RNA sequence: AUUGAAAGUUGUAGUAUGCGGUCCUUGCGGCUGAGAGCACUUCAGGAGUUGCCCGCGCCAGC
């Protein structure tokens, strides 16, 4: 079992939940984004088997096969390390996909971005292959974008660390099963991109009266059997 | 190539046009750098010293 540990170091990311009119920015990536982000490294870095003739279809089959070698739908988490703030900035984001206003039709639109300094985003790997794994090692670099085009993201730093049985305070995310079994934040975050499903996540990150603005902060939930280090420090992760 | 794919919160705009920090005003009037004062008093340009000693206006001239 070599885990997948990558560190992401990005200004802003835009990546939102289903509402009218504003987009409001999830705390925290979504797996679907997650597992996406590398599901393009994927079908960029080897499209021998894994490129079709329809880009959603190529997308499709790496999704597959990216989440059959996973131990469970809900595997990748990130990790506040960083603390977490929300902005809104009003652009001219067009609206012309609903019924009407041709293709004219500009309006204002409030769109939400998250700031925070920098994330380490884990995927869970079972037995992969070594010929495979030198090619996933490079596709976990060069993840570009997470969500909205203008969220870049600069993968400062990838590796395949093995969590050797540490005892930690939770860190990393984690679905919202594990957490009630033994300052509360619950989301839903969509586990699989959806093509033409939904499952329940607990979120690390509580508030702090600091400033104005509540900004966000870490809850270091009680001990998991599991853990995986970074120079030196332990942090807590799960695995059902 | 992922709550995803395309998406200027934008185009025109003098914080300007006029306005003596100005007009009158002796740094002026009176005032000895003045009054008393020997650059004086005593002094030989003085003593001694030959303008010396020798010398035919000379011999022949009716």
């Amino acid at each position: 079992m070599d885990i997948l540990l990558v560190c992401l170091r990005f200004p802003f990311f835009s990546v939102a939940k289903r509402s009218y009119q504003v987009r409001t920015s999830f705390l925290l990536p979504p797996p679907s984004a997650l597992k996406g982000a590398l599901a393009k490294g994927l079908i960029l870095l080897k499209p021998e088997k894994y490129a079709s003739s329809s880009l959603d279809e190529a997308a499709l089959k790496a999704i597959k096969e990216i989440e059959s070698k996973l131990v469970d739908i809900k595997a990748v988490s990130v990790a506040p390390l960083s603390p977490l703030i929300r902005n809104a900035f009003l652009l001219k984001r067009l609206r012309n996909l609903e019924s009407g206003s041709n293709a004219e039709k500009s309006d204002a639109m409030r769109r939400e971005y998250t700031f925070t300094r920098e994330l380490l985003v884990a995927y869970i790997f079972k037995n992969l292959t070594q010929e495979e794994k030198n090619l996933y090692l490079k596709a976990a670099m060069l993840i570009d974008v997470i969500g909205d085009t203008e969220s870049l993201a600069t993968p400062v730093w990838a590796s395949f660390v093995k969590p050797e049985d540490k005892k930690a305070p939770l860190a990393f995310s984690a679905p919202y099963t594990e957490i009630y079994s033994l300052r509360m934040y619950i989301e839903k975050m969509r586990v699989s991109p959806e093509y033409s499903q939904e499952e329940i996540f607990y979120l690390p990150i509580e508030e702090r009266r600091y400033k104005r603005i509540v900004y966000y902060a870490r809850i270091y939930p009680p001990e998991v059997e599991k853990a995986l280090t970074v120079d030196g420090e332990v942090l807590g992760i799960w695995i059902p």
